[PDB]
């Protein structure tokens, strides 16, 4: 999914 921790699709 789109990991918001880094701001990109893990």
């Amino acid at each position: 999914g789109y990991d918001p921790e880094t701001g990109t699709w893990g």
